């Protein structure tokens, strides 16, 4: 498969920004979800999980499509609890139905992010939303009770390196884990809506003990009231991925430079650019617009 990147007709800069802009307000006003946490967690959950069911071998899945709107990967056992984050943005797409469905899940993450007091990501558009019939199988998503070899692995599918994997799972600092949607439960810290360098502080300073939860999952439960997954738990447990741990510890600046070009490269897997394309849209936050 190839995939061209096409501009929705007739759009530029200042339209995508209008669509980050009204994704931003509904953040702000839909504060209360999830005990106070707020929809910026699912949304960046959302657009990982759009795009990680890519596979570098064939072109299939990746962000491209928009094909999480149908039914078999919409009912995806891996993506439980992530019809709260669809519905959010629903309204947005009435808005500006003009913005395909990839470009929207997509956008959704870069706005949470930011809004989050993440770093800037450099966005594209130009997804094309394709048939029901390209919408791939179930299974293609990450399992968490497994180690760092398996991670290693799976993150290769997706041409992502050991950097690449460390500081994408970075994003645990954000949101909670519910036995409802993945049989686990706990946030991965104390400021789950705040973008920074915590879930690896967690991984290097908390006395984590392995516990099974109440859906008979392994869990590292720390005596703050914290927890971690075996996959994160994992990156602690391998030398090279450890090395990486401690250096985010030691410098969010360095982890927000190294999150913001892996979320990026992520979100643009299996996509073609023309170089006639526009460059990459670096949008203002609704703090910096005076908004
Ligand atoms: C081996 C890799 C990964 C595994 C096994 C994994 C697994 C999980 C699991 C089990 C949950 C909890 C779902 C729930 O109960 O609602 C979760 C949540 C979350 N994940 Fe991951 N994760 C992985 C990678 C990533 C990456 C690469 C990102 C983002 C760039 C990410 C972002 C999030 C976010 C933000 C949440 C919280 C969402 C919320 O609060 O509802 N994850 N992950």
């Amino acid at each position: 498969l190839v995939h061209v990147a096409s501009v929705e007709k007739g759009r530029s800069y200042e339209d995508f920004q209008k669509v980050y802009n009204a994704i931003a307000l509904k953040l702000r006003e839909d504060d209360e979800y999830d005990n106070y946490i707020g929809y910026g967690p699912v949304l960046v959950r959302l657009a990982w999980h759009i795009s990680g069911t890519w596979d570098k071998h064939d072109n299939t899945g990746g962000s491209y499509g928009g094909t999480y709107r149908f039914k078999k990967e919409f009912n995806d056992p891996s993506n439980a609890g992530l019809q709260n984050g669809f519905k959010f943005l629903e309204p947005i797409h009435k808005e500006f139905p003009w913005i395909s469905s990839g470009d929207l899940f997509s956008l959704g993450g870069v706005t949470a992010v930011q809004e989050m007091q993440g770093p800037k990501i450099p966005w594209r558009c130009g997804r094309v939303d394709t048939p029901e019939d390209t919408t791939p199988d179930n299974g293609r998503l990450p399992d968490a009770d497994k180690d760092a070899g398996y991670v290693r692995t799976f993150f290769q599918r997706l041409n992502m390196n050991d950097r690449e994997v460390v500081a994408l799972m970075g994003a645990h600092a954000l949101g909670k884990t519910h036995l409802k949607n993945s049989g686990y439960e706990g946030p991965w810290g104390a400021a789950n809506n705040v973008f920074t360098n915590e879930y690896y502080l967690n991984l290097l300073n908390e006395d984590w003990k392995l516990e099974k939860n109440d859906a008979n999952n392994e869990q590292w439960d720390s005596k703050s009231g914290y927890m971690m997954l075996p996959t994160d738990y994992s990156l602690i447990q391998d030398p090279k991925y450890l090395s990486i741990v401690k250096e985010y510890a030691n410098d969010q600046d360095k982890f927000f430079k190294d999150f913001s070009k892996a979320f990026e490269k992520l979100l643009e897997n299996g996509i073609t650019f023309p170089k006639d394309a526009p460059s990459p849209f670096i949008f203002k936050t609704l703090e910096e617009q005076g908004l």
